This record gives structure tokens, C-alpha cells and sequence, in this order.
């Protein structure tokens, strides 16, 4: 069960997480729960755990600016976070609100949460399962989800390689600034695109 | 005279690169020096430093790897360096070579020249228009290419802004690995697209 992990029931959770995320935000999350779980079956991940990573991973997404520098400052966590912003954060700073707020002690979960939006050079199978869940969820529907979805049904490298080239390429494409950890993340996993 | 900074003429140095380089990589060349000298009066780049290092710049665009190497290792250049290719190593490890050819000693061309390619977070004026005549030389045809030329009319920050945005988004969408110098001179110029 999550209050193996936790410190309340999936459904105490998801009436705590209604009041904390706009409806589009929580459904979204529910997709990423189930999606999860579908990926962790396929590729040798615990199930519960990748459900429960799926569910909070944007558990912060709301969370102010000014609550995010007071988490940096709290935790003493690289002093470069505070020249991005929510992207970067929720899933990076993020998990600290997490973590004081229903118990979340697990460091496997707390890591796949963590990396969710960036990636890292280095991936366990349960961050992938997270980071590519987020991309394909049932609720997605930007151009190329149906590519994303056919690729991560037979490689879940290969779908981490796709979501983080065509991240890249939109935010070159849009003009924004590129976290670093991307970029490593990038260079990690663009091999697999052959 | 370019043997102010060289050790032959302007003349000699064609035909030494008429020997080096295919015909176009040469007609390339020559539209560098054309294009640089002219962002150099623009914005207030001594003009023969420009047009020298402009004419220069793909120098060793056609050493062997075996070379690159070489060089690498004779100069203890960053041993990361050998896992790139050609992309990074012409200008970056190419300088070298053209330092030994030619008895290249001024540092504002080489630094310019060896970042070519990549840029840097910081950059010279002089960096700058070689980075960005490289991009909108009139040999130059691909799709885009009018939009770089008017911007490099108005801003040189601009235009460098514009041109990395581009080749990030390229490398992105062909799946082609991106090395990291790239991205340091991306975020730290995104913000002139604004
Ligand atoms: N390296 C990065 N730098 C800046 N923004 C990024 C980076 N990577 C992803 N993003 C952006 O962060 C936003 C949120 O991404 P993500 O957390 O993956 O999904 P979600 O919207 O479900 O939280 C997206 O707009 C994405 O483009
Ligand atoms: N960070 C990077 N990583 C890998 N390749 C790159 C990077 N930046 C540019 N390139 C590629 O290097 C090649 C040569 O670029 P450049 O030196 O700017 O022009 P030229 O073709 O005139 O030498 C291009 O194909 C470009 O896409
Ligand atoms: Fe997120
Ligand atoms: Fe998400
Ligand atoms: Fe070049
Ligand atoms: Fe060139």
C-alpha cells in the first residue's frame, strides 16, 4: 500500500493533492500514476513503487517561487537553482515539500521524482519509468505523443533518448533557456535514437 | 598586411589553402573574410583582425582524425576532447595546426577561430563576428539563412543569440550528440532573442 511509503491512504492523498492542483494538474498525475505502472511491468520496475513516483511527480507544481528559494536556502541545495525557476524546481526543490509533508523517506522514490523533468547522465530503471510516464500519459496529446507511445512500448531507453531530444529542440525552437542537467541527460541517452 | 600576423602573404596563404581544401570549403572561406570584414565595421572590430581570422576559421577542416588526436595529446588539451569528432576538433584542436603552419601567435585570432564552432559564454567582439560571418557568408543558402542576415544588420548579440538557438535546435532534431561549450554560449545569449 502507499502508507508503506507514506504517512496517509492513496485516497487521504488524493484529497490532499485536490486542494494543492488544478483538476487538469491531479488528472494529469493520475495518468502518470497509471502509466507508471503499464511502463514498470514492461520493463522489471516495482510496480507500487513507480505508481507512487508516477502520482507525485508534480506534487510541487504549484509550490510559489518564494516557497521554493525559502526550500533551497533550508536544504542548502546548489545556489545556482535559484537563478531558474518552477521547471526546474518542482521536481528538483520539489521533493523536499514532499518529503515534509507526507513522510516520503524513500530514496528511490524521491530520486525519480527528483529527476523527473531534467533527467540525469545516469538513470535507474524506476527514474526512466517516471520521466518517459509523464511524456505518454493517456491524457497527452501534443504532436508526436503517438511516436513517444510507440517507442516506449519496446524500449524505454529509447523513449527517454526521444523525450529529451525533442525537449531540446522545443525549447531551442521556443528560445528558452536549457538547465544543464538536460543537456547531460541528452548526451546520456541520444545513442539510442539509432 | 596579413604578414603582420602570418608568415606569408595573403596570396601565398590562398594557394597554401588551395592545396588544404576542396573548392567550395575555400569559396566558403572567402565569403568569411568578406562577410567578417563587414561585421567588423559594423561593430567597431578592427576589420583586418576580423577579415584574417574570417579566412582562416575552416583552416583545418580537412585533418584526419588521427591528426586531431595527435595534436591533442602533443598540446595536453582536454582529454575529453577525444570523445567529439571533427565538429569540435577543426577549430578547437585546429588552431594548433594552423599555429604551426602559418606561425599564428595573435591571441585574439586564435580565440577566435578556436570557438568558431562552439562559441563560449563569454565572447569578444571580434569571437562574435567570426562565429556569426561563418553563419551568413553569401555562399550560405539554407532555409533561414535571410532571417540570420538581417538580424546580424541591427545586433551582433542578436545574431549570435539567433544562430546558436538554431544549431542547438538542428542537433536536437537530427538526433547528433551537442557538446556542452554549445550550451554554455546558448544560455548565456538566449535572452538577446527577447
Ligand atoms: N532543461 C530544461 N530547462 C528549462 N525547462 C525545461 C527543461 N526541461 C524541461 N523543461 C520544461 O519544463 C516544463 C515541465 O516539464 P515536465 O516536468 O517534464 O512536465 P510537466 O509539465 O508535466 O510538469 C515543460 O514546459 C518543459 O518544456
Ligand atoms: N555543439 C556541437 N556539437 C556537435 N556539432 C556541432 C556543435 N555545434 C555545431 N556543430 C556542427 O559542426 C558543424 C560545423 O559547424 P561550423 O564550424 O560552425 O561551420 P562549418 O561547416 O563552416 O565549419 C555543423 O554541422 C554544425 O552543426
Ligand atoms: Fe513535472
Ligand atoms: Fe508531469
Ligand atoms: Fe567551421
Ligand atoms: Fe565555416
Amino acid at each position: 500500500s502507499y502508507q508503506d511509503y507514506i504517512n496517509c491512504s492513496r485516497e487521504a492523498l488524493l484529497e490532499k493533492m485536490a486542494e494543492l492542483l488544478p483538476e487538469k494538474r491531479l488528472t494529469h498525475c493520475l495518468g502518470v500514476e497509471r502509466a507508471a505502472m503499464e511502463l514498470a511491468q514492461r520493463f522489471g520496475v516495482d510496480v507500487e513503487k513507480a505508481s507512487l513516483a508516477g502520482l507525485l511527480h508534480d506534487y510541487a507544481k504549484k509550490l510559489s517561487d518564494q516557497e521554493f528559494l525559502v526550500l533551497i536556502d533550508r536544504y542548502q541545495l546548489d545556489p545556482d537553482l535559484k537563478n531558474w525557476g518552477n521547471n526546474v524546481w518542482h521536481g528538483m526543490v520539489g521533493i523536499y515539500k514532499i518529503q515534509e509533508d507526507l513522510d516520503l523517506h524513500d530514496s528511490e522514490i524521491l530520486r525519480a521524482i527528483e529527476i523527473h523533468t531534467v533527467g540525469a547522465g545516469q538513470m535507474t530503471d524506476l527514474d526512466k519509468v517516471i520521466y518517459v510516464a509523464d511524456y505518454i500519459e493517456h491524457n497527452r496529446a501534443f504532436p508526436g505523443v503517438d511516436v513517444a507511445r510507440e517507442i516506449a512500448s519496446l524500449s524505454l531507453n529509447k523513449a527517454v533518448a526521444y523525450e529529451t531530444a525533442r525537449t531540446v529542440e522545443y525549447l531551442a525552437h521556443q528560445g528558452f533557456p536549457i538547465y544543464p542537467q538536460t543537456l547531460e541527460t541528452y548526451n546520456a541517452f541520444v545513442h539510442y535514437l539509432k
